[PDB]
């Protein structure tokens, strides 16, 4: 049986349901935050369970659960070391760099000294982003010194150990939007525009989408970005930059309730089949 | 040649400093944070380096070193999938569990209510574990439901969301002791009982570290094990191991082993 | 005008709402979150007010919003320093033992070493709590020096500086209830005992609620309590001991949704009728 | 006689025990970490203290003692009152507004959008700060939208629930310098230019500092001004002040004046 694994049930997840019955796949849905994982016995909720798509909002709970389902011999989608390498941004652009993909300037200071110096040596406007975060949380367009002193302030004074690591990246002139490219397995299905006044081109910074044909560059990139962070399913972002396309951020637990109706693809259904024909085995 | 990566040299890195000078090896010492680590970039402080030791203290540091390396193409030891591993206690057990090794009998919960409900059927008294090391402060025996409802809720309130993950073990009766395994390769080196005293090594020992070892990627690491009623128990794996005074204790040769097996992994 | 400030309508706000036009009592909602406190400048939503009910569940926003509208010479219930008094738990406890009401042994250490002595000088069981919080947050039985040892830790790794003032009160042996008063100015008007099995009496935690008569020296002592804190609109919380009825804690934001059945005393009517006719002069 | 409260001995602390003994004035220093603090039981070490100084480096430690002190029916200088009062900015703020006195145009929002529109409206550059004390760290001069998009969410979500107060303030430009003004009941007794030079007293740093003092409850306190083009602005008022150089800058007794004062606050 397909357990959909789940914290918040959003309007995504509702989708997933539903493709589900229509396909006629035997599935149930496994609430994580009742689930007691303990290491050598199955609970309740997972037997007859055969394989796992992970659904959850927060990623540490959504990791902590894909670990949990290996250690019981059941297959999930994504597996761990995919959330990990996704859910990390500094882990992600090593892996686009070390997969040569085209990506914007990027680098980490460790203290605020070095942070200071790469963000003059970048020069203004730069980017300053959390290492571990997501949907576009506390990224920072730094457009003088005084902002990035402040910031960085706040990131040593109020901030956990994960803050201490200060991620850095040009600034890149974006054509008003970004691309978000759905990969599954090997194939790019559907790609979006996301469009916006905003430099986060997120909907709810005033933003609207629409269709963004593949073109085999966005295809070829998308697919290589998603195997460098060791493949699966997820949504690839990138950048229309002056010298190219750049990728921006690969996204383990992708979104695309309103996308199936932008794309006219089924986004839901193609991530039923690759965890039912392919991950299940 | 070997490159040390470190941030605040300790005993341990001068014992390396010095062992490595002592066996005639090339290396140089490289202050991390101060290395720039531009993706595409490679610094002139890792030029010529074909091998790096990561020994600094910050773990959240050192981990981000050792991915730029790789990225570098620079063998790391140990590499960022081990340091990953080693990091997170519920990796680590998962890792253990998948490998078929003994240890206490643990448990995740991801919500309050849950944690209760689980530490109430493993039963007072019972371990609660931050996930993400301390390096050692929020470890609690709890005994009853009263301490263990209350530190559940500071957990959740006051900490971050790496405190929402409740790691639960069962208490393990043991000789008021621990042994420490020094672990280099597929080969336990050394042992200690922490007035620390030697451990001599035995079949039982080497087995079960150098396993634990493999179970989270292999190489050079620290393994804890409890001494319990029903056999050796993996506790936990350490990614950057202390020896300044084991060395004395056990009277091996810990950081010229390390070396050595630096000097293997140089080789691609 | 009436102004009824918030930030989350509970049910408690609502019935606010209805005895107010049953009432014929000219009122408005004010949305706290989106009011703009310029000093010297009274915001459109606040033109025409002429006394206000602070009702937000955000303590620190309430205050903030108390202290503004005294500065734009508007009444307000409570007054800030009301809300200041109940809003630290060592305030209120000093304001106690100068108006010489009973309460349980209290005591404030400043490290955790003074801490541990004083819980091993109370002897366990010992009640620990935060100096600032509220709905029972963070409270903690401790029944022996290592549970001691291990929230003191958690206080001082985990939290901010207000979880570095340790809170030690005896535990008091309650006969599976306490009481709660409700008062309004120099009336106690109505009174609930809140029954559980846990020592935490809520009713989140599986507990229950009936009318409490008011006994004299049940009202003698909750308007004292009342008084001590500088007066107002509040909930007086107290504990049968072995020696006699205990103050424990002082409300400012009173909820009171249930307690108007459980009692059959009208509530909101008289916090708005001391809003109306004596707050606002 | 008088009780000085502390817990980390400064310099300015060291001049007080020394003038109170150069005065003849009977004293003693009570450390408020090992102070026993239990409701209805007075501890030894305030035995026969008719008066005390709060001089704690930690505030939130020196108000708790306050209070306490307060319940024994011993005045404390600075009273709780006071003390919380210039703890808290808004509170300060709110209470200059009331008493009429100057101050830079300040806003408290309690939402990050709605603190971005009133950014906006004030216009770039402006200053936006932490309610509750720092000392200093996180204030920040905002020039620009972004910059002030990101600082409210960093504040909102990496800061307590103290952080999600928003004090907005006008940008008051002025001579690169501020004035510290040393008040000690209803007396200026002198000012510093912050190398720090005296700044002689005029009436109009004596009439706005004394009206600042008397705002927030009256007592020793230092505050600070802003010449600016519109006159003398009041920015802060500080409840324990330190004047350890001040009183070779200045030629005044400051601890003498804060003995004396605390000496008739004795009376009640
Ligand atoms: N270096 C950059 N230059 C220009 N724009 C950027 C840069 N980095 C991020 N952005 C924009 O900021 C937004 C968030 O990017 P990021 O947080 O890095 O990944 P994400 O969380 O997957 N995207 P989102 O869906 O907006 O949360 C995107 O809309 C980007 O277009
Ligand atoms: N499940 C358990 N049962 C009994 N004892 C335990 C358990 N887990 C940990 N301990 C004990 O807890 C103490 C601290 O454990 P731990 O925090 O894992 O090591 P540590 O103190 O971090 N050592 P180090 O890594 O050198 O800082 C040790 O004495 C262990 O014996
Ligand atoms: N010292 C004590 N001894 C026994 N029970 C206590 C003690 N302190 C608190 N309690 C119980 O714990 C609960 C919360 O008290 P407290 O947080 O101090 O005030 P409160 O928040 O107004 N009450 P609540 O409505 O439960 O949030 C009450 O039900 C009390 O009966
Ligand atoms: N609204 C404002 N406009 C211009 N400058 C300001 C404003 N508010 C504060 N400042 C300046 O900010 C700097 C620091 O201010 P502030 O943090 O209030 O004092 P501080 O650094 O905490 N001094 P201290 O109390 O001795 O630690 C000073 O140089 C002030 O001149």
């Amino acid at each position: 049986m397909l357990a959909i694994l789940y914290d918040r049930i959003r309007p995504d997840e509702r989708m997933l349901f539903e493709r589900a019955e229509a396909l006629g796949l035997p599935y149930k849905k496994v609430y994580v935050p009742a689930l007691p994982m303990v290491l050598g016995e199955r609970p309740e909720a997972l037997e007859g369970v055969t394989v796992a798509l992970e659904r959850c909002v927060s990623q540490s709970r959504g990791l902590a659960a894909a670990r949990y389902l290996t250690a019981l011999g059941i297959p999930v989608v994504n597996r761990p070391e995919v959330i990990e390498a996704c859910g990390d941004k500094w882990a992600t652009s090593v892996a686009l760099a070390k997969a040569g993909l085209p990506q914007p300037k990027t680098a980490l200071a460790t203290d605020r000294e070095e942070a200071l110096r790469l963000m003059e040596a970048f020069g203004y406007p730069v980017v300053l982003k959390p290492v571990i975060g997501s949907w576009g949380r506390l990224l920072a367009k730094v457009t003088d010194r005084a902002a990035a002193e402040a910031l960085l302030e706040h990131k040593e004074v109020l901030g956990g150990f994960q803050h201490q690591l200060f991620y850095i990246q040009e600034y890149v002139e974006k054509p008003g939007r970004d691309i978000r490219v759905f990969v599954v397995g090997e194939r790019a299905i559907a790609a979006i525009y996301r469009r916006s006044a905003h430099w986060i081109t997120n909907t709810a910074r005033g933003g609207q989408a629409e269709n963004c044909p593949l073109t085999e560059e966005i295809a070829r990139l998308s697919v290589g970005a998603a195997e460098a962070v060791g493949g699966g399913v997820v949504a690839v972002d990138l950048f229309e930059s002056e010298r190219g396309l750049l990728v921006n951020e690969v996204n383990h637990t992708m979104e695309f309730k309103n996308s199936v109706h932008t794309t006219g693809v089924d986004i839901p259904g193609e991530i039923l089949r690759y965890a039912w024909e392919v991950a299940r085995g």
